[PDB]
């Protein structure tokens, strides 16, 4: 079933969420033309282990080789940090962080634009974050996840973009991926009414082109089939009595931590 976190458990999620968010705030200065995704991964890992005294939940997850996922341009998700892959002017890059602290998970990601941003790259990233924000503004007890997924899809497609179907948001806590599944599109299978205490992620993956994806032969990297740009933003939240609280909020987020509907 779906778990309703306790006040104590929620406090632990606040800590884990903050740490995840701070990894993203910490790495920002290093995301510039010339750096390798491999070094970026090392930097994130050292920070998590030595400074936050936490652990990367991704490192080794189902056999994943690195501490964070770094996806560039047409890569949709799970990009594998590589010492030989260098960021270049105009790139859009997602760094997906997941930390475990005191038994609980904090899951978040954001887009970074490298060097001189291209108008389109800036547009895809802006719209993708807006779709996440729009969804977060809908979160409150009584609402069905199907509604939220439908709203994200409607917004995204109105921009000429598409929503990746193979990946979704998810419940989160002592487990990395717990129930429920949080689709970012309208599905006839989705029927989940939100309840206070539920903790999950919303992490829409949006393609500039078609929704179809392709997995590489390294068993992890995923790209858009048509090789169009893809962007993603993610936040871990807890449903409150009449809204929600974003546990992974950053200084650059342009949305409040507490979203009440009173
Ligand atoms: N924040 N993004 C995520 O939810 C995420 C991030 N990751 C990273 C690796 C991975 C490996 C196997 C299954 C899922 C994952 C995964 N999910
Ligand atoms: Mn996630
Ligand atoms: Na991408």
């Amino acid at each position: 079933a779906i778990s309703i976190k306790t006040p104590e458990d929620i406090e632990k999620m606040r800590v884990a969420g903050r740490l995840a968010a701070e990894v993203l705030e910490m790495i920002e200065p290093y995301v510039k033309p010339g750096v390798s995704t491999g070094e970026l991964d090392r930097i994130c890992n050292d920070y998590i282990v030595n400074e936050q005294h936490a652990v990367s939940a991704c490192l080794g997850y189902h056999g994943y080789p690195k501490s964070v996922c770094i996806s560039i341009n047409e890569v949709v998700c799970h990009g594998i940090p590589d010492d030989a892959k260098l960021l270049k002017d105009g790139d859009i890059v997602n760094i997906d962080v997941t930390v475990i602290k005191d038994g609980f998970h904090g899951d978040t990601s954001k887009m970074f634009i490298v060097g001189k941003p291209t108008i389109m790259g800036e547009r895809l990233c802006r719209i993708t974050q807006e779709s996440l924000y729009l969804a977060l503004r809908m979160v409150k007890p009584g609402i069905n996840l199907r509604e939220i997924g439908a709203a994200i899809q409607k917004f995204v497609e109105a921009e000429g973009f598409s929503v990746v179907r193979e990946y979704c948001g998810h419940g989160i806590g002592r487990g990395f991926h717990e129930e429920p599944q949080v689709l970012h599109y309208d599905s006839r299978e989705t029927n989940v009414v939100l309840k206070p205490g539920m903790t999950f992620t919303i992490e829409p993956m949006v393609n500039a082109g078609k929704k179809e994806i392709r997995t590489m032969k390294d068993g992890w990297t995923v790209k858009t089939k048509d090789r169009s740009l893809s962007a993603q933003y993610e936040h871990t939240i807890v449903v409150t009595d009449n809204g929600c609280e974003i546990l992974t909020l950053r200084k650059d987020d342009t949305i409040p931590a507490i979203i009440s509907h009173d």
